[PDB]
């Protein structure tokens, strides 16, 4: 990745002008819920300013860092493929519910994590990557071991760093793993997507058994929601108490956010703290409010998760080489992804589904607006 330059800066404005302009076309309608990206990519451009300001007569020192060199490339990669949706997108943009205007939502939510990172790296415009505190002690052990004071690390050798402690065993589970903490989506972990993940997904001594229990096999897993849209679903489920979903938030990354019916007719949330996610669920199943996840009459036991020792090493491992495995027939390897659910099967047990004219996804009925092959 070159060396950030004045005429690189230019161009990246006018790349971020020419999205912006696309998006205030009033065909499209957004709505200003987060990630809203009429206000991302003004308040990007607004950071680097200060960023620049900052910096001023020693561009050349800012030009180099590695961070931002990386950075710069990914705006404006991030930016001519959303230029480029629209162009191939055509009429379908205005559908709001066409692939391609969901993916200028997914655009919308790297921008949005990658304006987080920037503002977590250069709080106030000044360069802190090298001083950034990670918020779990493990993890942040982990990392300065690993990698000293570095701030970004290739995907290829974080990999091969963490597999040290908790093992990556089979590159499916390693494609899945990189897809829940490579939030700039740029083959780059952070220092800031690591803090991110390992806040989300702790302890630290069940890691990616965390990970998998609650980001694949829940039915309560939400990925990024805003609360509107966790109270409309759950709204379908108003009448059976103790339904409920937990979601993250792209305007405070890092957190889980729960949200349940009550007994009296209610939706309430709450933002678990100083516990773990599981915990969490544990305690709120015995205590009667996250009973049904999703509004299903079946809940997770994620006990299991209760208590990295050599056992937890072994269990993480086993983990891992199940986790190519469809689901389905536990027979052949996943090799296709269903949208908008995001659910991973092989093509055969989807063929199945589809030739006993069954509706949807296999496991979730969600409308098939697409696949992917893996
Ligand atoms: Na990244
Ligand atoms: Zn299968
Ligand atoms: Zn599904």
């Amino acid at each position: 990745p070159g060396t950030v330059d004045k005429k690189m800066v230019e161009k990246c404005w006018k790349l971020m002008d020419k999205v912006v302009r696309l998006c205030q076309n009033p065909k499209l309608a957004l709505k200003n819920s987060p990630p809203y990206i009429l206000d991302l990519l003004p308040d990007t451009y607004q950071h680097l300013r200060t960023i620049l300001s900052r910096y001023e007569g020693k561009m050349e020192t800012l030009g180099e860092n590695e961070y931002f060199r990386v950075f710069m490339e990914n705006l404006m990669k991030k930016t001519k493929q959303t230029i480029s949706l629209f162009k191939e997108g055509k009429e379908r943009m205005y559908e709001e519910n066409s692939q391609p205007r969901r993916n200028l939502t997914k655009l919308s939510l790297i921008f949005s994590h990658m304006l987080a990172e920037l503002k977590g790296i250069f709080p106030s415009g000044l360069f802190q990557g090298d001083t950034f505190r990670i918020t779990k002690a493990d993890a942040a052990e982990f990392w300065r071991k690993a990698f000293g004071e570095k701030t970004i690390v290739p995907w290829k050798s974080f990999r091969q760093a963490l597999h040290e402690v908790h093992p990556i065993s089979s590159g499916l589970e390693a494609m899945a793993l990189k897809s829940t903490i490579d939030l700039t989506c740029n083959d780059y972990i952070s220092v800031f997507e690591f803090d991110i993940f390992t806040r989300l997904f702790q302890p630290w001594s069940s890691l990616l058994r965390n990970w998998n229990s609650l980001a694949v096999t829940h039915p309560g897993y939400m990925a990024f929601l805003t609360y509107d849209e966790v109270k409309a679903r759950l709204q379908k489920f108003i009448h059976k108490p103790g339904s409920y979903i937990f979601r993250l938030s792209c305007t405070r990354l890092g957190q889980w956010a729960i949200g349940y019916v009550t007994a009296d007719g209610n939706i309430l949330q709450t933002i678990p703290h100083n516990k773990p996610l599981f915990q969490a669920l544990i305690d709120g199943f015995r205590e009667g409010f996250y009973l049904f996840p999703d509004g299903r009459n079946q809940n997770p036991d994620l006990t299991g998760l209760c208590e990295v020792t050599q056992e937890q090493y072994e269990l993480e491992c086993e983990m891992g080489s199940t986790f190519q495995l469809c689901k389905i027939c536990a027979e052949n390897d996943k090799d296709v992804k269903i949208e908008p659910c995001g659910h991973l099967m092989c093509t055969s047990c989807l063929t199945s589904w589809q030739e006993s004219e069954g509706q949807g996804c296999p496991f979730c009925r969600c409308e098939i607006k697409g696949t992917e092959p893996i």
